[PDB]
């Protein structure tokens, strides 16, 4: 859970959120909060680009993946888990 890949996965679903949920919902927060976390450690300058970052990220996002659920969703994880 080094990178905010897997919390966006298993609560959010089929791409990464807006920052508005990412920046302060725990379900993002326990991973990486946004942009400048993932700038500052994803070695490129990714975040010029909502769609070309989360697509570099998209690209990642295939890396970290079980197929199950593990510990972050929660039974009422916003609109459920």
């Amino acid at each position: 859970m080094g990178i905010d890949y897997s919390g966006l996965r298993t609560i959010f679903g089929e791409k990464l959120p807006e920052s508005h949920i990412f920046f302060a919902t725990v379900a993002a927060h326990k991973y990486v909060p946004s942009y400048a976390f993932l700038r500052r450690e994803l070695g490129l300058s990714s975040a010029h680009t909502n769609r070309k970052v989360w697509k570099k990220f998209v690209e990642a996002y295939g890396k970290a993946i079980p197929p199950a659920p593990p510990a972050p969703p929660l039974t009422l994880s916003k609109l459920e888990h």
